[PDB]
C-alpha cells in the first residue's frame, strides 16, 4: 500500500478564541481520501459551553480528503508524507473576521492537524454570537496557483435559522512542505454537515464531501 491508503485516521487539536472567548477542541476521526469524504468527532476540552456558532469552526476541522481525477495534479496527496500547512481568512458581511491556520502532518496512517483560530468583531446579538446559524450551504472552491503555492477562494453562505443566509468570503493559501507538481486552475465542490451530540455542542461530529473537477 502507498503513503495515502483508501482509509486514513484523523487526530487534531484546535486552540482558539472568538470575540475574546477562549476554547480548546480535540478531535479524532477517519475518512476515505480517494472518495473525498471525512468524519471528525470533536470534544470541547476548554471553554465549554461555547458562546458562539459552532459553524465558524467546522471548515477548520484537510484537502487530502478530496476526490481528484488523474488529469489534475493532486497538490495535497503529492505533499505526503511530509504534508502541508494552510492559512485562511473568512470575512463576514457584518464585518466579523476569522483567521485560522493549520499544520497537516502524517504518522503511519493518521493525519495530525495543529489548528489555531482567532475570530473577532462579530456583532454581539448577531447570528454567530447568538448561535442562529444552521450550517453551510454546499460550496465551490476555485483552486489556482499564485507565488508558487495553491490558493482557494469560496464565495460562501452561512444558512440562518428561519431560512435566510449570511455571506462569507474564504481565501486560503495551501503550502506543500516539499515541491509537488502544480495543477492548472480547477474547482473543488464541498458539502459540510454538523451532527451535535448535546445541547451545548460539547460533542459534535463534522462530515465533509469534496470533489475536484476541471475547468
Amino acid at each position: 500500500s502507498g503513503v495515502i491508503k483508501p482509509d486514513m485516521k484523523i487526530k487534531l487539536k484546535m486552540e482558539g478564541n472568538v470575540n475574546g472567548y477562549a476554547f480548546v477542541i480535540e478531535g479524532e476521526g477517519e475518512g476515505k481520501p480517494y472518495d473525498g469524504t471525512n468524519t471528525i468527532n470533536l470534544e470541547v476540552k476548554e471553554g465549554a459551553p461555547l458562546p458562539f456558532s459552532y459553524d465558524i469552526l467546522t471548515t477548520a476541522f484537510n484537502r487530502a480528503f478530496t476526490k481528484y481525477p488523474d488529469d489534475i495534479p493532486n497538490y495535497f496527496k503529492q505533499s505526503f508524507p511530509e504534508g502541508y500547512s494552510w492559512e485562511r481568512t473568512m470575512t463576514f458581511e457584518d464585518k466579523g473576521i476569522v483567521k485560522v491556520k493549520s499544520d497537516i502532518s502524517l504518522e503511519e496512517d493518521s493525519f495530525i492537524y495543529e489548528i489555531y483560530l482567532k475570530g473577532e468583531n462579530f456583532p454581539p446579538n448577531g447570528p454567530v454570537m447568538q448561535k442562529k446559524t444552521t450550517g453551510w450551504d454546499a460550496s465551490t472552491e476555485r483552486m489556482y496557483v499564485r507565488d508558487g503555492v495553491l490558493k482557494g477562494d469560496v464565495k460562501h453562505k452561512l444558512l440562518l435559522e428561519g431560512g435566510g443566509y449570511y455571506r462569507v468570503d474564504f481565501k486560503t493559501i495551501y503550502r506543500a512542505k516539499k515541491a509537488v507538481k502544480l495543477p492548472d486552475y480547477h474547482f473543488v465542490d464541498h458539502r459540510i454537515e454538523c451532527l451535535n451530540h448535546d445541547k451545548d455542542h460539547n460533542k459534535v461530529t463534522v462530515y465533509e464531501s469534496a470533489v475536484a473537477r476541471n475547468s
